[PDB]
Formats: structure tokens, sequence, C-alpha cells
């Protein structure tokens, strides 16, 4: 498994194994963020296991990734979402396409990403992997949101950044 | 190091390692609980290392601990605020004595404690210390008070526990004003 590097432009000018990726210092390369709902409109979301690399413990929105080359960022949402989550998914909407961010996590390891942020709803049931997911919360989206709003800290900064995005906002809170 | 074992009533029986203490069997022990405010009134809030045993990478209130044999709870609340945050205090206030908790954590751990609440101000800058806290934030009360209320399972059971006690949460309050 891999991440694909970009030039300043998004153009994929190579790639790198995933784990060696991640580090103080890591390079911009494409990924994707998803939000998901069950039938009742209620809001996934995750807390990352503390074997995670990159932000371990932290709570976070229903599932993020890294597309392989070749590879689509629906088809990608859709791998991750049974890989991660073992659940089904309707076909992954935009929500956000030009998000973008670099982060630095506690012990210093860096994401830096061209991150399309997407949203589905599920259509099965969840089955937890452990070696991904530690915890999961189903939620109101609007209570989750008064939680980035007050207290921001408490969740992943890339949650947080697309969470105030009023457009993106604005397309989540349709979802419920 | 050890915990202060406590029978069915908060009467100490002994004591126990602490590491050996703390297992998906805990038993009733000693601890404390503070809530930590800068001149500016501000809360601070910290996350978890790693490393514990027990809620590892969780955010939670200031600081947490379990005193030692012949130690008040003060005292207690004292040196791990200098330990772990490497800070100076003022006299910690009893603002939830009788607080009393047991749970279990994400991967299997209980804790099961006579743990009191106390709050106090700082009086120095922070030595974070990493093997104990791998992050923190200075914070206003009320904004934490409505990420507890709107998403109470991002943080530490206890913290939202201690929080929604209404005697305890008009302490905290009276510890927002600015002083000097
Ligand atoms: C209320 C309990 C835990 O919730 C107090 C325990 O404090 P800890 O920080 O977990 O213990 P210690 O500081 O001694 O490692
Ligand atoms: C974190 C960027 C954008 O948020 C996407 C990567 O999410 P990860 O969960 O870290 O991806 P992966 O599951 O492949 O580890
Ligand atoms: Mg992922
Ligand atoms: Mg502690
Ligand atoms: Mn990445
Ligand atoms: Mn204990």
């Amino acid at each position: 498994e891999h991440v694909i590097l970009l030039n300043a432009q998004g153009v994929p000018t190579g790639t790198l194994e995933k784990y060696a990726a991640h580090t103080a210092d890591t390079r911009l390369h494409l990924a994707f963020s998803s939000w998901l709902f069950n039938a009742k409109g209620q809001l996934l979301v995750t807390r990352r296991a503390l074997s995670k690399k990159a932000w371990p413990g932290v709570w976070t929105n229903s599932v993020c990734g890294h597309p392989q080359l070749g590879e689509s960022n629906e088809d990608a949402v859709i791998r991750r979402c049974r890989y991660e989550l073992g659940v089904e998914i309707t076909p992954p909407e935009s929500i956000y396409p030009d998000f973008r961010f670099r982060a630095t996590d506690p012990s210093g390891i860096v994401e830096n990403e061209v991150c399309p942020v997407f949203a589905a709803r599920t259509t099965s049931a969840l089955q937890i992997n452990d070696d991904e997911v530690m915890d999961y919360q189903w939620c109101d989206l609007a209570d989750v949101l008064h939680g980035i709003d007050a207290t921001p800290w408490a969740f992943s900064p890339w949650m947080v950044m697309q969470a105030t995005n009023r457009e993106a906002r604005k397309r989540l809170s349709a979802f419920t």
C-alpha cells in the first residue's frame, strides 16, 4: 500500500510506502476524508486506534484514507469503509472537493494532504477493525458541530477545518 | 509507587503497587482529581500520554493521581502538578470531596476510586512531562462545559461527571475570575 506524492499542482509524480510516508517531514500527497450517516441521519464519529501512526487515539470524522494509483476517490472511500468499518455505503457524494491541509500531531508526525471530502449513507451494520478504530459513537451532527465549535482541540484538526467550512457544513447538514 | 486500598467504605486497609493495582478488576483505592486555572482564569485541559495504562490518549481535566502512604491528598495534588506539568500552584480547594467513581476504559482497564476533587491556581510556567501528558490547551471554562455538554464521549468520563456536579461546577466557575 502507498500514498501518491503530488507536485505544487495536484499532479501525481510518484509514490511512497504508506507507513514510511508519514514522518515529521511528511511530503504533500493525495488523500480523502469521508463523513458517514446512517438511515436515521446520525453521524458516525470514530476514534483512531492507538496504533495509527498519525493522530493515534484522536476523535475524527467517519473514515479517512489514501487513494492508490489508478483508484478513484469514490472507490478509495468504499474500500476504506469496508476495511476500517466493514460497512457498505451509498455512492460517495462531494462535499468539499478542494480541501487541502498540513498539520502536526502531538508526537510531531505530520499530515500534508490534498484531501477532497465526501459524505455517504451506510447500508449495512458496522463490523469494526480494531487495528484502525478503537472507539466510535453514532450521534446527531448538530451536537458534533457544537462540540467542534466549543472545543475544537478535542477533535482532529482536519475534522475541525472541514466542519467549519461554510459550504461543507451546509452540505453535511443536509444528510440528516 | 502504590495506591491506598479502601474497604467497602472509604476506610484504608493497606497499600498496593500502582501498576499491579490497576487491572480489569481494580479494587477500591484512594485518588484525587484537580482542576487548574491560570491567573487569567483559563482552565488547563490536558491529554493523557499514550503510555498511560488507563485512558491513554484521552482529553481530561488538569491533573489526577494517587496519594501515597503518609501523604495528604493536598500534598499529592501539589506533587503530581510538579511531576506531570512541572507547575507550582496555590493551595488546592476541595470542590467535591465525596466524589467516587468506578469505570472501565477502552481496553478493559478499571479505575475504582475514592477521588476528592480540588481546584487551584497555577503560579509558575508549565514544564509538561511527556511521559505523562501528550498535549494540552488553556481554555475558557464555558467553552469546555459546552463541549462536555455537546459531546461527552470525547472526554474522560470522570471529567464529565465532576463537571456536571452542581456544587463542583460553581467552584470551577469561581476560578474563572482574573487574579493578579
Ligand atoms: C480518578 C483516577 C483516574 O480517573 C485518578 C487516577 O490518576 P492517574 O493519573 O490516572 O494516576 P497516576 O497519575 O498516579 O498515574
Ligand atoms: C488524514 C488524511 C486526511 O485527513 C487522510 C488519511 O487518513 P488515514 O486514516 O490516516 O489513512 P489510512 O487509513 O490509510 O491510514
Ligand atoms: Mg483511515
Ligand atoms: Mg496522573
Ligand atoms: Mn497521509
Ligand atoms: Mn487508581
